[PDB]
């Protein structure tokens, strides 16, 4: 799985050992191996959310399965909360898409996961 | 909706205002309150079109609902022209992806639109 | 075409010619003209791959059309080839995520392709 978070917070306000938190709990919320977990964070950026740009963020989940109504609900809990607690954005100023790949749609080391 | 602009234009190329006027004229295409619309601009990237490095844009557009044929060639007339009186970026240098996304499949204030 | 790769190799060690080649060979593995590939590379990103910090790569190809099971079998070998050679990222650290886009859904010069 892939977890994309775009913020207009300074990389200041991202603690050191958020990488690591995103991964664990991503590989604890999808049931995949943290080995197979990326995670990417893109802070400073220009941004804005209903016209207004207080702390927000967008961000995408793609993953081969394990995305659906209920999981994606727990998801989104899950990472609200973890951006709420670590960056201060408040869940309201969250966007997340979520992306179900096929495995033939996911390239890695040369070959597909199909 | 969300509408990301990605650019190796300056920042310092980027009116004043262009997030909302963004927020606010694609309010107006989508149909959608501008409380809901999310705009996030990126100057000063590394990028080619065609091969060349004047100035280009690569973009998407996601909403839930509100995408489709006639709608999406309303969006390009829209946004290229924006960005070139905006950018000063030519229309033929400039792609726009569009996304219809199902509303399980988007994760706002600690839940899912589903 | 698009493509897109996101990594946290400095940008110094980004080789001054590597959208070029990538234009280039997307263009011969697509078979589509080189005016049409677009390549946006973004480097110094705060990214971990498997929980490490090591060189990684995220990307995505889009293109109507030109994607599926076979054919992302190559461009995977192609690309990880690329991003091993010139930006040092082993292919085990590399996703690339392939899109094959709907024309009604790729706006370009004031219009879309459909
Ligand atoms: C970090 C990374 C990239 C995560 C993917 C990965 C890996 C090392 C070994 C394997 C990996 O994912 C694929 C896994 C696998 C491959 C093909 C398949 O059909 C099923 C799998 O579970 C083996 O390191
Ligand atoms: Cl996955
Ligand atoms: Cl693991
Ligand atoms: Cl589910
Ligand atoms: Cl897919
Ligand atoms: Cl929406
Ligand atoms: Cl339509
Ligand atoms: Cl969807
Ligand atoms: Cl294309
Ligand atoms: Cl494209
Ligand atoms: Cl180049
Ligand atoms: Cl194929
Ligand atoms: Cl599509
Ligand atoms: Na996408």
């Amino acid at each position: 799985p892939m977890f994309i978070v775009n913020t207009n917070v300074p990389r200041a306000s991202v603690p050191d050992g958020f990488l690591s938190e995103l991964t664990q709990q991503l590989a604890q919320a999808t049931g995949k191996p943290p080995q197979y977990i990326a995670v990417h964070v893109v802070p400073d950026q220009l941004m804005a959310f209903g016209g207004s740009s207080e702390p927000c963020a967008l961000c995408s989940l793609h993953s081969i399965g394990k995305i659906g109504g209920a999981q994606n609900r727990s998801y989104s809990k899950l990472l609200c909360g973890l951006l709420a607690e670590r960056l201060r954005i408040s869940p309201d100023r969250v966007y997340i898409n979520y992306y179900d790949m096929n495995a033939a749609n996911v390239g890695w080391n040369n070959s597909t996961f199909a």
